[PDB]
């Protein structure tokens, strides 16, 4: 109705001056990556090759920072990524919100070949490590999920470290380190052993097509 | 800040070519159906007379097609519609992907007068049969879900097939046909069993209220 | 592809018309809250001072109204807040979906100081008490969540009051007021008992900041 105006911005956008940044970033995004204009991409984020950014996924690196997606991963529609303050204010380190991954700090950590499916969410302190699918609606904060892990749909991972290799069964919430250390394991029988690179190759290749439009 | 640009684009597209579409579709979509700006329609995907589409919703047909939503049903803010790939290369058919309704292949079939409720997803393949409420955050994914069905909030149905006329407790997920098999009855007396005529009958009329406003 | 247009619109828009909403209405937002661009805010919304709404939240208020969001309280990414008819056909005042707050109706009241995490959803009729977490993925429908609460993530509250003072565990559904009397209660130790404070802190910072980049 009346239609206010027309509503003009970027949706790859630096993040505010606040009391923990005085200095805004821009997001630093590969040439060969795809951000569809109905997803967010808001500051000091860094985004790999051949990732397929969907609409309605919201990266916001505002609060906790840096928030990282490594190449030929995908951050599927609805996916949200957000973090914990990282930086306090008489001096930075909040030590306790920021993970460690090769030598390098960040408030989120996506490593290489991950699926982000529709709906989940990724809330930092947090890691996920390579050649993991994080299920649909499911969820991970402060957690790290090791590499060739699956997080079935609507499982979480809260608080704790999930070994490599592991599964988390759908609609199972994981809060004790006594838990995702008994998790089961990914094996070639297992429904999602294959899951990820399928999906994998199709977001690059979705990334890529996608690229072929703008 | 800088506002990058201002972000032109059409959220109802095609899809992109890939291996696996060499022709691009661009959604069928019925005048009397409402899309809304902030929504997404991407691909071969039919929608339905009277249907409304809110606010955030991405109903995507790039990867397993084609994706139909039926007369008189609703896409609630923040729905995901997406699915397996549906076709090979070396031909196309990839069967277990490729839900069969009424003789025809679909990805995703949404029927008649079914409401997806806000932050629902329905993943292909899948199938759900008319007169049906998906509540609100719940989830389908590999299952048929029957008609004049109930999947209270927080539900979740994962390769089983729901039979006609049962309901499935908010919270609940259901990953196996014997439990499918034993859910409860909508009988008169349950707490859903008019919620989803009341929604239809109300997503209509904004259909038709929206449609007036563009 | 082809783009079909540049979908020209406003995020902040009026209700439609409809059989139970004869005169439209517009967002009522105090010139210090911030409205992301891909927020969308429709109808009978009134909106309090310093709140931050973020990218891809959903505040519609064009079936139950209204919806009112209290001063320094946050509306995450992905947020829906929407609510059933409260206004019937024969009259108006469809009581059982209309909360009562300090002598006044609301569709749906989110008091001050409240935080909704990324993705929850409050669907009314609902009421949420001041100073109180909604986690991430929760959900509260059909219920009044008191003051100073905690939702943990992927809490949900249906059809019930919850104390306050108290939290309800990571996952765990709330259907029946048995077990809302049982939840158990903030105290200083908790995991989340300092949560709320910090969210609101940042959260009217990044809503002044944001305001500042427009
Ligand atoms: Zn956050
Ligand atoms: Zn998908
Ligand atoms: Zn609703």
């Amino acid at each position: 109705m009346q239609e206010i105006t027309v509503d003009e911005f970027s949706n790859i956008r630096e993040n505010p001056v606040t009391p923990w940044n005085p200095e805004p970033s821009a997001p630093v995004i590969d040439p060969t990556a795809y951000i569809d204009p109905q997803a967010s991409v808001i500051g000091e984020v860094t985004i790999g090759a051949n990732v397929m950014v969907s609409p309605m996924a919201s990266i916001r690196s505002d609060e906790g920072m840096p928030i990282f997606v490594g190449d030929r991963s995908n951050v599927q529609d609805g996916v949200v990524l957000h973090a914990l303050e990282t930086i306090n204010e008489e001096g930075e380190p909040i030590e306790d919100n920021i993970v460690e991954v090769d030598g390098k700090e960040y408030a989120v950590y996506i490593g290489n070949n991950v699926s982000l499916a529709h709906q989940s969410q990724v809330h930092g302190p947090a890691a996920v490590g390579d050649d993991t699918f994080i299920g649909m609606q499911a969820f991970v904060f402060k957690s790290k999920v090791g590499n060739n892990c699956v997080l079935e749909p609507r499982s979480a991972a809260i608080g704790v470290t999930i070994p490599d290799g592991r599964y988390i069964p759908a609609g199972m919430v994981v809060t004790s380190q006594a838990e995702a250390d008994k998790l089961p394991e990914v094996t070639d029988d297992y429904a999602y052993s294959h899951t990820n690179e399928a999906v994998v190759y199709v977001n690059v290749h979705l990334a890529e097509g996608y690229k072929e439009t703008s």
